[PDB]
């Protein structure tokens, strides 16, 4: 047929990825994603996880799989790119070249799926899910020969994982009854695919009975909406009445006007810190800070101490973070600034050891849930490239947003393997930073640009879940901007929050003057009653941040933060949510 | 004499508002007010909050010279402490009473009559700041309400904008009498049935002739001014009286949604609840006090610098307590002494004198109080029975001129057996109806609404669950003032998952619920470490506060 003509094709897909596996979503959905990235195309888009339900209310097999996989007939190409002509013009959506697949017209398509639609209703009168959307611009010629690729990628993996097209191109597809020649797949599969292997093909046969473009529960299922309204809310097919936004909105409302439901409250947005899932805004978690020069050459020393270091790491685990971010900059630790030592020196001793000692004190199979994830303050690529390489660390934490050097963002995919990063908004360096202070809008300004640099990282391939946002308090602000940033930190409620706030500049700027913390040399009497109401003044910020449920904040004082955080929670944490008016009634009666 | 001085005694009821224009000295003006009143009048059995009032449409030397030089009352004073009072009762039900003495109207032609002074002052209005109210009840032995308004008159020249005193009800009289015409020496007469005259007396008798024009009972604007309306909902909200449409409850109620369907405000933003820890007005909710703990065991010059201390570290009020083998007096008293000698010895600041703290004592003991009252060492009584292991000691909440403030705190048991008292059918409720039952007992006993705080006390007979639901549910006191300590308590560890350690957690979860204080914006807390508290504070008060 058309469909192996060998003229090279970009197409735009729209795909839809679910798994019902709660403990390991994230292995199975970032494998599927992996597979996507291989046998299809590049991901050039990806909206947040999500734990879904129903609108009215086997891992030892991945790890091995990889090794065994077959070559894709299309090299990956890793270089990052701007912007994608072809998923602008889907967007547009402007003229592309005829469906190679016989299209049907928006009337028999919409009777079709609702056929569909009520045939299923029926049989479901005779569970929690994780969701995920993907765009892809692939280099496969037609939605079959995509599911039929799709299908294969399912039988590697295998409920485990289902994986749906939702979009390709602006066409409109519905084919009715699908037999397939095992001989047929085969062709298709070796024109993309450098191919027991064919009882996967006999499985296939039976599994592709029909397709429909737009998939049938596109609108229908709140779960799709609710993900495809963070890729692309302004789109609009021939066959929709309108934008995925308006369409995503006017279920919310109506959910709420017609049933009383609040439809958000039960289909939570998810972010990944490293392998594990998080509920955005369900719990603010502590990140311990490790500034390996202040460790070391604070106090007037001029050696780096990596067990002194590593002690600090585990201090922190104790006293109750769940992060470590560590630090260092390239530091002269004498009077002329004729030896200095390194970065890497600096932090990657550091990192192996506390990975050696973990491995030793961890003798039961037990203590590992207590394994704290591992953030590296870092803008070099050379150190996060060792860190990565030797499985030192999970979080990249780049206080530029990735602008100092974008290929840094390549390092956060290996092939099965994904990591999270944090993007700070700063103008300048520590010299030159308190001087760049003019913001037209400060609070939006810095909003805007966060934004961009995810919309960047997302174009190439970086899952949405994973990047984090970072106001970057103290950093270009003067004290009162700060104030302003936290103030407004509301414009923050749809995303993953990172923090530090930790003995800034700002936080002595909220006291009028009208032992937290630890000497490294003697400090007068006035300056310690000082440094007392700056990791005070801290634990005020811990109490606002849990307040407006702030999910990530980075400290100094670990033990101080949990301390507030543990009287905080309990605070909330309420057995009979109406259990309130109840007693006041019965105190009325009484 | 006319059998209007009448030389039987009776006992009447009368409601009154008490009003003035001056911040700075409203509460030292209103508490003269309230003295006389109790000097003069009979027996004050409840009193409103104070109220700060903006009119419906958008030195004070003098006072103190006076108290020395008043005229003794012909009746006599009362001190014992009341459970009950059966003329109030009969006021409130409103059940059968004497007949008025004065000649009543009935309800058509008192409506008429009012009407008419609403539409002649309008007008005067038309042709044409700051309010500071308080309504009172006085069991009195004043005859009639004309008589009453003479005393009262009196009263207001004694004490000459400055104050304004009006009969808001009588019993359950309607009375409007148009023209009052009284000779100078009928009013001489009034005033010597109940004051043992003779300073400067005959000019301020020629003041008063101009002063009595009318009597309206009940008092025109008492359904028509909100101020009104606002403080007798805290005395008498169940009140019917024959004139009115319904009780002082619904009479508000329906004023503040009538304010909000035909005007779009909320009344209730620009007419403050005040409460008064010392000689001060404060505005309820609108600030969270760091109160320091003087715990004193064993030297007073070593406690004295640990309040120098405290004050610098931000703490607007000090409370010192022995009691938690010298005794609780020479522990305590020593203390305030030097404190207050320390504090006068540094007049090399003649403008420090709002930057003395506040001081409570935390004490039980009758004796201890009575030492510390006589020798002006205290402003405060921080009882932790809420005076119910010595009533007696409500006696000494006030001096002539002067009322003290109290601290009303729940427990049950002592420190012993406390732990086993656990019990309770609805706790959050139990608690607070258990400290308005106190404070209905001390506002009968004629201590000022406005200066009772509420103390839900915090570990005392609580299980640490039930301390802890005790804070989940404190808007329960969004309407009192109310007072709180936390500080190193038991419960703070309980929510937590080498010894310095635990002492650590413990002032860091102290600071979470400072912060949580500060939200719920509870009026006062009781802390150790003042400094740390403070800072707190100091950084969420920044983060509320948006300038433009
Ligand atoms: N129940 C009452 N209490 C006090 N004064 C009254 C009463 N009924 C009538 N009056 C008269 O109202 C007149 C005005 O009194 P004044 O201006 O001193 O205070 P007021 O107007 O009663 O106070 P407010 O402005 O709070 O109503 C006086 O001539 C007084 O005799
Ligand atoms: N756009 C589409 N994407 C994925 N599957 C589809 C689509 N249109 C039709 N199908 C069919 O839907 C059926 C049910 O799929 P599943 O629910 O994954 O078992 C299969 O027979 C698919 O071939
Ligand atoms: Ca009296
Ligand atoms: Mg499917
Ligand atoms: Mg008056």
């Amino acid at each position: 047929e058309l469909i192996l003509s060998e003229e090279n094709k970009t197409n735009i897909a729209v795909l839809n990825l679910g798994t019902n596996d709660r403990r390991n979503a994230v292995l199975i959905l970032e494998t599927a994603l992996h597979l996507v990235e291989k046998y299809l195309g590049k991901i050039i888009n990806t909206s947040y996880l999500y734990e879904t339900v129903p609108e009215y209310i086997d891992v030892n097999y991945i790890n091995e799989l990889m090794q065994n996989l077959e070559e894709s007939k299309y090299e990956e190409n890793k270089e990052l790119i701007d912007k994608c002509e072809e998923y602008e013009t889907f967007l547009k959506n402007g003229k592309v070249d005829n469906s190679i697949l016989k299209e049907v017209n928006v009337e028999n398509y919409l009777l079709e799926c609702n056929n569909i639609i009520v045939k299923n209703d029926e049989i479901m009168k005779n569970s929690y899910f994780y969701n995920l959307t993907v765009v892809v611009k692939t280099f496969v010629n037609d939605p079959l020969s995509m599911l039929v690729v799709i299908k294969y990628i399912e039988e590697l993996m295998k409920r485990i994982i289902d994986i749906d097209i939702l979009f390709f191109n602006d066409f409109t597809i519905f084919m009715k009854n699908i037999k397939l020649e095992k001989n047929m797949i085969y062709k298709i599969l070796s024109k993309y695919i450098h191919l027991d292997p064919q009882e996967i093909i006999n499985n296939m046969v039976d599994n592709i009975e029909f397709l429909s473009i737009p998939h049938v529960y596109t609108t229908h299922r709140y779960s799709i909406l609710l993900c495809l309204n963070d890729m692309i809310p302004e789109y609009k097919h021939n066959v929709l009445n309108n934008t995925i936004r308006c369409l995503y909105n006017k279920y919310v409302s109506r959910m709420k006007e017609q049933y009383n439901i609040n439809i958000k409250e039960n289909n939570k947005r998810i972010y990944v810190l490293k392998d594990r899932i998080s509920y955005l805004k369900e719990k603010t978690n502590i990140v311990g800070i490790l500034n390996v020069n202040y460790d070391s050459f604070s106090d007037g020393g001029i050696f780096v101490e990596p067990k002194r270091a590593v002690q600090r790491m585990f201090e922190m685990i104790n006293e109750g973070a769940s992060v470590i971010d560590i630090g260092g900059e390239s530091s002269a630790p004498f009077v002329i600034p004729n030896p200095k030592i390194s970065e890497r020196d600096l932090v990657v001793p550091v990192l192996q050891l506390f990975q050696k000692e973990w491995n030793d004190i961890k003798n039961k199979i037990v203590k590992c849930d207590a394994k704290p994830i591992i953030s590296i303050d870092t803008i070099n690529y050379n150190v996060f490239k060792e860190c990565v390489d030797n499985d030192l660390v999970d979080i990249l934490n780049d206080i530029s947003a990735c602008t100092n050097n974008p290929e840094i963002i390549k390092l956060l995919k290996k092939k099965n393997k994904f990591y999270s990063v944090v993007l700070m908004h700063k103008r300048g360096n520590p010299h030159t930073m308190d001087k760049l202070t003019n913001y037209d809008n400060l609070v939006y300004d810095i909003k805007n640009y966060l934004e961009q640099r995810l919309n960047f990282l997302v174009l190439n391939g970086i899952p949405r879940y994973r990047i984090l946002f970072d106001i970057g308090l103290g950093f270009a602000k003067k004290h009162d901007q700060s104030i302003k940033l936290l103030q407004n930190i509301h414009v923050y409620d749809e995303y993953p929050l990172f923090i530090g706030y930790s003995r800034k500049r700002f936080i002595a700027h909220c006291m009028n003057d009208q032992w937290m913390f630890q000497m490294n040399y003697m400090r007068k009497d006035k300056d310690q009653l000082l440094y007392q109401k700056n990791i005070c003044g801290g634990l005020a910020i811990a109490s606002y941040s849990y307040y407006k449920k702030v999910d990530l904040i980075r400290v100094h004082d670990v033990l101080e933060t949990k301390s507030v955080l543990d009287v905080l929670t309990k605070i909330d944490q309420v057995k009979d949510p109406n259990s309130s008016s109840v007693d006041k009634l019965a105190a009325a009666l009484e």
